[PDB]
């Protein structure tokens, strides 16, 4: 069965992705955007209350196989939207103007990997010709400076940027989807662990995003918000500098598309469990990000 502070398998997840979408009908719609290397659906829900015409907010989980609490987190945000419609001014107003695309597990193939085989997979599990070295890093893959930095172009190594850009199903069907969407989305976030970090534009070149000193400001507040709960602390900063330079990274790719609000998320913690966080800290991680999310959400929103 699913609970939401537990980590749970694919099977679980997409029997949730059914059921949370089959309950809340009224705030939720179901589709699939494409399929993963090795056949799975690449579910994405719309969260939002519908009606024509609406500006987006785009967020992913479970880019990395390993980094579970990503995964666990947009299913907990999935969960607080729906229970908290009509109930808390915020989201309730959220869900009124806007949607969420949500895509809770991105590289399916590498999840259920860490849930069969081995817990610290990163890349996809696609093949790779000439080599039995398998998989390619789906957040080396995007069409942003691809493979020219931080990255390996060697299959089997663990940043392997792929053989071009958008090779893997998987970072093809999101990127699709955005191009499909980019008039609507507003805002893009992508969900990782672990380092307590919001990270902006741009990671694969020292340059800075035009709307940096902005983007600086909304991270500031996002991360006093999150702080607010329980004292958790974050940093943030453009990537290259803040964490380290690496190419072909969604965030980066997005931001170039236009979406002026790109983050990518790395919550708990520091390295204590790093990738192994305890199921004990899911509710609480969860808790604090959504603030954070929330904040930005409300943010986007007035600057439209
Ligand atoms: C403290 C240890 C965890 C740090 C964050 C994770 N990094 C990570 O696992 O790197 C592993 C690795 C690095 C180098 C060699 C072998 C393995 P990540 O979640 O995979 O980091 C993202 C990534 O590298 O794709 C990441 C973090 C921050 C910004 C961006 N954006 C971007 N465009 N690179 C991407
Ligand atoms: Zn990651």
């Amino acid at each position: 069965g699913h609970s939401y502070e537990k980590y749970n398998n694919w099977e679980t997840i997409e029997a949730w992705t059914k059921q949370v979408t089959s309950e809340n009908p009224d705030l939720i719609s179901r589709t699939a955007i494409g399929t993963t290397f090795l056949g799975n659906n690449i579910y994405l829900l719309k969260v939002g209350k519908p009606g024509p015409n609406k500006p987006a907010i785009f967020m992913d989980c479970g880019f990395h196989a390993r980094e579970w609490i990503s995964h666990a987190f947009c299913q907990w945000f999935v969960r607080e939207a729906v229970l908290t419609y009509g109930y808390e001014s915020h989201m309730t107003e959220f869900l009124n103007k806007l949607d969420f695309y949500v895509l809770p597990v991105l590289n399916i193939d590498g999840y259920i990997y860490t849930w069969t085989k081995n817990r610290m997979w990163r890349k996809t599990r696609s093949t790779n010709a000439g080599t039995t070295c398998i998989g390619t890093d789906p957040n080396r893959n995007f069409d942003a400076g691809w493979c020219t930095t931080g990255a390996s172009t060697d299959p089997c190594d663990e940043t392997y940027c792929g053989s071009a850009a958008e090779s893997e199903k998987e970072t093809k069907a999101l990127a699709d989807f955005i191009r499909n969407n980019l008039s609507s989305i507003k805002a893009y976030l992508t969900i990782h662990s672990y380092s307590q970090m919001i990270l902006y534009p741009y990671s694969y070149d020292y340059k800075l995003p035009e709307n940096n000193a902005e983007l600086n400001n909304l991270a500031k507040a996002a991360v006093k918000e999150l702080a607010t709960l329980y004292g958790t602390k974050y940093t943030y900063g453009p990537g290259a500098t803040t964490i380290y330079p690496a190419a072909g990274g969604s965030d980066d790719w997005a931001y170039d598309q236009g979406i002026k609000y790109s983050f990518t998320f790395e919550l708990r913690d520091k390295g204590r469990y790093g990738f192994i966080l305890p199921e004990s800290q899911i509710q609480a991680t969860c808790e604090e990000t959504m603030l954070a999310i929330k904040y930005v959400t409300n943010y986007v929103l007035g600057h439209l």
